[PDB]
């Protein structure tokens, strides 16, 4: 979601 590297579903997701 709110990650910063791969997706989490909608958005960014932690490494």
């Amino acid at each position: 979601w709110x990650g910063w590297a791969s997706n989490d579903g909608e958005g960014t997701a932690i490494i």
